[PDB]
């Protein structure tokens, strides 16, 4: 049943045959069962099984890698060596890290918490029912419920399903829908039909929603929907219809992995096609298969030289290293990608209260009419001082302090805020200060009448501890509240029933006394109370009225103000009928006004100066508030998202005006909007998604599984410190303390975290740059291999994967937030730079090559080699550079090897050094800045020597220790990489691409 909250409950039983006596026959039970289904929210899958692994062994690099394996396994197998140490070597060391990163990535004894499982979490277990099978209230499984069947609910219940109430049994009836919204204050109830085909939840006084839970009292009603079609069921589909994209970090990565696998088989075409003599000389022996190896040896060789297998855990930890450096400042990070995204993220939508406030009401303004005539009437205003909630203050007027009670009618002024209250203060003396219990207003009404004191009662010689609601009490004590009238959005006000005690001598039979939003009350005020007498409510006075309370609503001291008036003939006892919620309005006609007050609301200290921020880093910050869009504008400007005096028409939108808005005018209107009044539930959602049309970053500020939906969806979800758990299991970062100011401080963070790991990125596949060049000279003209594939492994995950990490603490450049936010379709290696690092890549192709190439022919070792043709011959058949020796067995052997790899070593220290900027020179960004990258620098040759020295490691490694003269090589060989480097780099500056 669709929109049971606007039918009767009769309508309502009617709709199903039941009888609120009887209930569901067995047979409609089932029979509604196979219509409907179980009162269940579908399950979910995700668990230990063979799924996860296969998944972590299907992208791109981590295959190629492993295809490497599945050759090198054979390749270390055929190959000719009494070594068996260094054979099972390759094989293993692939076989390794490629189940190394597959524990560190199925690990989900940490991340696995996904937002529709707690959703589950808050649907009950069991519920009572009433079948026609038994009289009694037989409390069946939940999962089993249907719409039709009639259920019953008392305290502490949670509620099964969504139900229409058909009968109170209780005084009343009290539910906590908090789950849903967040208000913690439990709200009434009432068997009354909303007739609104299209009330909101909110609004729905007369139905339960499921995953609610009953504060007071115990009813009986009629099931109107079950699992997925119910407020929370709803909201649930919504999330499970959403899916994130790809972070555009994760995007390149991706990106790269694809255009790469193309480029490593690219280049496995140019040997086959290369060979062109291979063709024809090649005669008998057996080489057919025994020398096609070549081709094998090659590629996983070729392979492991373009995948940065470091990256992945580079990446990692420089991420892992921010989350908890953001942590220091308030704001959790979720998901870890999302460090990243949080520096792209162009537009920030926080709510107002509790975020860019304090919710520190306190009323500050309040003022009752002076004297009313000939259509001019003035009036009496004050000035309250004191922003805590403790009843320390003065009430002044003109500047100075005046005795409260002089003025007849600043008595009913207080009266009025103590009897229309559902609050109290209390001072909590562990704590040490007075603190709220209840509505957060209500209380700055009730710490008013203290501060007011109307009947100077003593409070010098009283306890802090009792004397916090001392006046209010007082005030209690000379009128007796029978009954109160709730609050609600049709009315806008709310009042209280009063009856004068016997212990008394002012009685005037019985009162209400009403209080709410100006208009509404006030225009139900037939009269207007001028101190004690009464006079004609007329339009002069209530002009002036609504114009002070215009006036501080709007003002440049953003109040949030109510009308106080009172019935002072109140219709009899009888004629009034409480469970008629919708009359409650009428029963709160021919008021009297007597007064207003105006609370703030004070912006967080800290907020005024980060939107200002924000502005600097181009973002574009937009508040959600429930003020009223009068009062949301004048708080915007005080806060500084608007101009203290800039056009605002078409920048802000009530929830209503934003809904007469055709889609087209909709979306064009997110591109502009800053501050949205009273918006609606979807709405959050709707504006999620219009600021997405634009290719926009967008967070989302919330709580409560309300939000859930635009916090999936917004790139960046933010649930609060004090919100529901499904708020910020939907979340990608929490709030500590639900400030702003963290959300823009956490912005600027994930902002540096970039421009370092876009560092350490473009340097540790920088250095892959070279790797394969090296590898294609070491087999295009002629094979003095130089670097072995199971040697780069080592010079991948420490040689430069030590750097790198020492790059992901590089001093956050200045003026990081003068600029505006970067573009997620913004390549890391394009442009100048693309040919930037093409040279020194290739040019340390030809350092590493060259280091047995320019070697073997200047070098102390071979009188008679220099100008060799290792080119020609390989297989060495015959001799014809050497008749009878022993010469052929140079081609395999620790010496043009040890010498390449320590220059490659050598080249890539010098680049990490060009890795600390992109424009300024080393002169200007001193190579000694990053104190942690030098601790690393050394710590990267201190363990190039233990592979050179301890034997166990120079042997498996195929070198040796270099003599210090021919080690004395290595530096005119690497040390100008920078020189070509320093050029480019220096040269950024005639090309103005930087
Ligand atoms: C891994 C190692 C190597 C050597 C490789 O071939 O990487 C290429 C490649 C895949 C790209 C290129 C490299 O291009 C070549 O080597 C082309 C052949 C040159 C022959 C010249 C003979 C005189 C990157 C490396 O290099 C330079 C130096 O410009 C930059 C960049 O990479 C990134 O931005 C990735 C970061 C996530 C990518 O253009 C990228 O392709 C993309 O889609 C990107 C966006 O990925």
């Amino acid at each position: 049943m669709e929109a049971a909250h606007s039918k009767s409950t009769e309508e309502c039983l009617a709709y199903f045959g039941v009888s609120e006596t009887t209930g569901l026959t067995p047979d409609q039970v089932k029979r509604h069962l196979e219509k409907y289904g179980h009162n269940e929210l579908p399950a979910e899958e995700g668990k230990s099984l063979w799924e996860l692994v296969i998944e972590q062994f299907e992208d791109l690099l981590v295959r190629i890698l492993l295809l490497a394996a599945c050759i090198s396994f054979v390749l270390a197998w055929f190959e000719e060596g009494e070594e068996t140490i260094t054979a099972f070597v390759e094989p293993f060391v692939i076989l390794l890290i490629l189940i190394a990163n597959a524990i560190v990535g199925v690990w989900q004894e940490r991340n696995a918490e996904n937002a529709i499982e707690a959703l589950k979490e808050y649907e009950p277990e069991m519920g009572k029912v009433y079948r026609a099978d038994r009289k009694s209230v037989q409390r069946i499984k939940a999962r089993d419920i249907v719409p039709g069947d009639i259920v019953e609910v008392a305290v502490g219940d949670k509620v099964p399903a969504d139900i229409r109430i058909l009968s109170i049994k209780s005084t009343t009836l009290r539910v906590d829908q908090s789950i849903l919204t967040g208000e913690s204050v439990s709200v009434i109830k009432h068997t009354e039909p909303v007739p609104d085909p299209r009330a909101v939840n909110q609004d729905k006084k007369n139905m339960l929603f499921s995953g609610t839970n009953i504060a007071a009292g115990k009813a009986l009603g009629i099931v109107a929907t079950t699992g997925v079609s119910t407020e929370i069921g709803k909201i649930r589909d919504q999330m499970a219809a959403t899916e994130q994209d790809k972070t555009p970090l994760q995007q390149k990565l991706d990106e790269f992995g694809e255009q790469l696998s193309k480029v490593i088989s690219l280049i496995c075409v140019a040997v086959w096609l290369i060979n062109i003599g291979h063709f024809n000389d090649p005669v008998h022996g057996g080489s057919w298969i025994r020398g096609a190896i070549y081709y094998f040896k090659i590629a996983v060789a070729l392979a492991v030289a373009a995948i940065p297998e470091g990256l992945p855990a580079v990446i990692t930890t420089c991420l892992a290293l921010g989350t908890r450096r953001m942590a220091k400042k308030n704001a959790i990070v979720r998901s870890l990608p999302s460090v990243e995204t949080l520096g792209c993220t162009s537009v920030i939508c926080s709510d107002k209260t509790g975020t860019l406030t304090t919710n520190q009401m306190s009323v500050c303004k309040m003022f009752i009419i002076d004297k009313v005539d000939g259509d001019f009437c003035s009036l009496n205003e004050f000035s309250i001082t004191g922003s805590t909630y403790a009843p320390e203050g003065e009430v002044l007027k003109n500047d100075k302090p005046i005795r409260s009670g002089q003025f007849d009618g600043l008595v009913e002024l207080a009266t009025i805020c103590a009897l229309c209250n559902d609050s109290s203060l209390d001072f909590n003396e562990t704590k040490g200060v007075y603190e709220k219990v209840g509505e957060a207003t209500e209380t700055a009404l009730t710490t008013l009448v203290e501060k007011m004191n109307v009947f100077n009662t003593e409070v010098r010689n009283l306890s802090k501890v009792e004397r916090a609601n001392a006046c209010n009490s007082v005030i209690r004590q000379l009128m007796k509240k029978e009954f109160t009238l709730e609050f609600s959005r049709d009315r806008k006000s709310m009042s209280v029933y009063c009856s004068p005690a016997k212990s008394s001598r002012a009685a005037v039979g019985n009162k209400m006394f009403v209080k709410g939003a100006p208009e509404g009350v006030i225009d139900r005020c037939n009269y207007v109370r001028v101190g004690t007498t009464r006079v004609p409510m007329t339009g002069p006075v209530k002009e002036k009225i609504l114009s002070v309370i215009k006036e501080w609503g709007t003002g440049r001291d953003t109040l949030r103000c109510l009308a106080l008036a009172t019935r002072d003939t109140p219709p009899k006892r009888e004629e009034m009928v409480l469970d008629d919620s919708s009359r409650f309005m009428e029963y709160e006609t021919d008021l009297t006004f007597v007064g207003v007050v105006g609370m703030l609301d004070p912006p967080r200290k800290e907020v005024m100066g980060s939107i200002q921020l924000c502005r600097d880093a181009g973002i574009r910050v937009i508040m959600i508030t429930g003020d009223n869009k009068g009062t949301a504008i004048a708080i915007c400007r005080r806060i500084g998202i608007f101009g203290e005096n800039e056009e605002v028409a078409d920048r802000a939108y009530t929830g209503r005006e934003f809904d007469d808005l055709p889609l087209a005018e909709q979306r064009e209107a997110c591109r502009r909007a800053c501050c949205f009044a009273r918006v609606e539930p979807s709405h959050k959602s709707k504006i999620v998604e219009y600021l997405q049309s634009y290719d926009e970053i967008t967070a989302m500020t919330g709580d409560g599984v309300n939000d859930a939906p635009a916090l999936k969806k917004a790139e960046i979800g933010i649930a609060m410190g004090s919100g529901t758990a499904v708020a910020k299991t939907a979340s990608e970062m929490v709030l500590a303390d639900d400030n702003f100011s963290t959300i823009v401080a956490a912005v600027e963070e994930g902002r540096a975290i970039y421009n370092n790991m876009k560092q350490f990125i473009r340097y540790l596949i920088s250095s892959n740059v070279g790797e394969v060049v090296c590898i294609f000279l070491t087999a295009a003209l002629g094979l003095p291999e130089a670097l072995i594939p199971v040697q780069l492994l080592w010079v991948n995950l420490v040689t430069d994967g030590l750097p790198a990490t020492a790059l992901g603490f590089n001093p956050p450049d200045l003026d990081i937030m003068d600029r505006p936010p970067r573009s997620p379709k913004e390549p890391l290696i394009s442009g100048w730079l693309f040919f930037r690092y093409m040279a020194i890549g290739g040019y340390v192709g030809a350092a590493t090559v060259g280091a047995a190439a320019w070697w073997f022919m200047y070098a102390e070792d071979g009188p008679g080699v220099t100008y060799h043709q290792l080119t020609h011959f390989m297989q060495c058949t015959e001799d014809h550079p050497h008749f009878e020796g022993l010469d052929c067995e140079i081609f395999e052997a620790p010496e043009p090897m040890t010498m390449a790899l320590s220059v490659l070593v050598t080249i890539e220290m010098c680049n990490a050094l060009n890795s600390l900027s992109e424009n300024q020179s080393l002169m200007r960004m001193p190579p000694w800045v990053n104190i942690w990258l030098l601790g690393s620098i050394c710590l990267s040759m201190s363990l190039h020597f233990l592979i050179l020295y301890v034997d166990p490691l120079p042997m498996i490694f195929k070198l040796k220790a270099l003599d210090l003269t021919q080690w004395l090589m290595v530096l005119k060989i690497s040390l100008p990489v920078i020189g070509l480097d320093e050029i480019l780099k220096f040269i950024a500056r005639n090309y103005l691409e930087g």
